[PDB]
């Protein structure tokens, strides 16, 4: 089983490139993130910012979280991200994904000591 905070990691850091590569982006990346193994993960979201900055986040503006929650916190500033979401002729196991490009405000969750993200729960 996987660490709540490196299941973020593999969900939804990709710091190899400053914004999605091409309209293939997320059909390539929710596959090699092992993303449509199961099932095709319907939504996800991928920030192209050093891991630094993201884990930053637990330190700054903290916001509820959309279900209640209260260890939810905001990006003081915008970041680089990739909205993923299956789009029609997506059914598993051939999972298809719309690509969109978005420079935004994420939201995580934070847990732990080290106190590092473990869920994204929206961008602003």
């Amino acid at each position: 089983k996987e660490t709540a905070a490196a299941k973020f990691e593999r969900q939804h850091m990709d710091s190899s490139t400053s914004a999605a590569s091409s309209s293939n982006y997320c059909n390539q990346m929710m596959k090699s993130r092992n993303l449509t193994k199961d099932r095709c993960k319907p939504v996800n979201t991928f920030v192209h910012e050093s891991l630094a900055d993201v884990q930053a986040v637990c330190s700054q503006k903290n916001v509820a979280c959309k279900n209640g929650q209260t260890n939810c916190y905001q990006s003081y500033s915008t970041m680089s991200i990739t909205d993923c979401r299956e789009t029609g002729s997506s059914k598993y196991p051939n999972c298809a994904y719309k690509t969109t490009q978005a420079n935004k405000h994420i939201i995580v969750a934070c847990e732990g000591n080290p106190y590092v993200p473990v869920h994204f729960d929206a961008s602003v």
